[PDB]
């Protein structure tokens, strides 16, 4: 009962977090067995960050010009290498708190924890979803560059998302695991927009059903609609069409409750028309897209 | 602003699986105690209206299965403490951390680590109702959970989950078994009063929007503490506390608009509503005011 933006428990990659620092720019960095990863911006000088020529400002370093401090134990930095926009950092000392772990690209609309980060110590925890144009409405301050996003399985950590800059709309942007960035960005400090972006419709649905779960039921009615002409409205909306596949994700809710997808597709119909009309549905007064029809599952099963 | 909570690695190191019987729920192991609902000593026909000192008397040590994941710990002594079991085992924990126990008042918000067998699902912040119930997210299985809040390299553990109630919000103690609210650890229906808005909490969102910018509704008025208390009650409102006023300060000072200042712009919220939209249509409680500063500016 109740429902809740719910976050994974972050132990397992809270000793997994590092400061890194070279000369005097510092962020955040990810342990892993005897390799630290971390934003290659780190290696900008003042200067450099506005247009950085990366190969050349890595060729001119060496092991000792990188500084790794994990609380108060310095790890020796002993070979150093780019992968995209990652630098990948040898060390002599294998993490011993290494979790099960792999890296993975998430796609718009999936959902991860950040664990978000300020001189290599964990300061917060929270869900959010990758937009589908790439950015993450995050909450992050100044130092948070590096800090990671993942999800759980069972025993294994699947790392998304390294968080690196803030856009002028006050939204985020970063990269998988392997450097490349979600979106159209660059790591450099200009200011760059992002793409228009769109509601998360699988995931509307989904937090409908919670809300029927949840007792919440004033916006049903007794009206069926089609695949087609529900998608021919929602894009009318900004929002994104479903697909056969989405319907299917929605199964175990719509088994659960007994409500149809497509009788569900006739409520958010409406809704899109007429609006709320000052109503809330489990306390919001927004329609809420960043839950996962997995996510309320955890949640409501 | 996100909701966001603490990082739970610290809690996550100290959660274990009580069984008393076929009766499972979730413990907290600290040093060589474990602490616990005592609702774990009933059977199904004892949930109903237990008599927690006959049911205790008839338990030995050797009747409590703790397992820290596959691993028991034996039980070398029991005491009840309220609505809480003290169990000593015979293993200090390695992994405790520096901690206290701490009772919080309404409005105090904290972290939840939802755990079930044992074992931590999930993580996310609340905040205690003036009601004293909190709106969680709990399924069967969750009776044990913690909450808490970190302060440095302390955690301070405020809350145990026991039960839901008959509206699907959650009621429990703090960690010396002690209810919040005018609840017992039975299994039966029980009413929680009326919730009312967490006042200091939606003053601490209007100074929030302010820092940011958005500040249509200050006005021009100020009032005193006493007509406003008095206003705030007939609109389902809490009064506010000197204490109250207290945590404001530094969100006063650093917008330079006084306290009552700000009261007098919720009072006309209040009696006039809004047409615009602040930050949101909805005026939001459960932001207190170190929440707002730790999400500001750290
Ligand atoms: C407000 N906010 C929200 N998220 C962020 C993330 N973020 C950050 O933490 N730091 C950045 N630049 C740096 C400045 C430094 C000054 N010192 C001494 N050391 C510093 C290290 C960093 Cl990383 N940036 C900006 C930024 C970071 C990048 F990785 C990048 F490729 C381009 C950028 F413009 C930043 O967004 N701040
Ligand atoms: C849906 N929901 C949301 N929160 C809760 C919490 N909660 C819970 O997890 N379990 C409970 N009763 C038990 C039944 C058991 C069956 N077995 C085999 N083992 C069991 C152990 C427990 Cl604790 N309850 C009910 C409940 C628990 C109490 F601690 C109490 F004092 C009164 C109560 F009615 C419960 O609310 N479920």
């Amino acid at each position: 009962s109740g429902f809740r933006k719910m976050a994974f428990p972050s132990g397992k990659v809270e000793g997994c977090m590092v400061q890194v620092t070279c000369g005097t720019t510092t962020l955040n960095g990810l342990w892993l067995d005897d390799v630290v990863y971390c934003p290659r911006h780190v290696i900008c000088t003042s200067e450099d960050m506005l247009n950085p020529n990366y190969e050349d400002l890595l060729i001119r370093k060496s092991n000792h010009n990188f500084l790794v401090q994990a609380g108060n134990v310095q790890l020796r930095v002993i070979g150093h290498s780019m992968q995209n926009c990652v630098l990948k950092l040898k060390v002599d000392t294998a993490n011993p708190k290494t979790p099960k772990y792999k890296f993975v690209r998430i796609q718009p609309g999936q959902t991860f924890s950040v664990l978000a980060c300020y001189n290599g110590s964990p300061s917060g925890v929270y869900q959010c979803a990758m937009r589908p144009n790439f950015t993450i409405k995050g909450s992050f301050l100044n130092g948070s560059c590096g800090s990671v996003g993942f999800n759980i399985d069972y025993d294994c950590v699947s790392f998304c998302y390294m968080h690196h800059m803030v856009l002028p709309t006050g939204v985020h942007a970063g990269t998988d695991l392997e450097g490349n960035f979600y979106g159209p960005f660059v790591d450099r400090q200009t200011a760059q927009a992002a793409g228009t972006d769109t509601t998360i419709t699988v995931n509307v649905l989904a937090w409908l059903y919670a809300a029927v779960i949840n007792g919440d039921r004033w916006f049903l009615n007794r009206f069926t609609t089609t695949l087609n002409d529900f998608n021919l409205v929602a894009m009318k909306y900004n929002y994104e069409p479903l697909t056969q596949d989405h319907v299917d994700i929605l199964g175990p809710l719509s088994a659960q409750t007994g409500i149809a997808v497509l009788d569900m597709c006739a409520s958010l119909k409406e809704l899109l028309q007429n609006g709320m009309n000052g109503r809330t549905i489990l306390g919001s007064a927004l329609l809420e897209d960043e839950f996962t029809p997995f996510d309320v599952v955890r949640q409501c099963s």
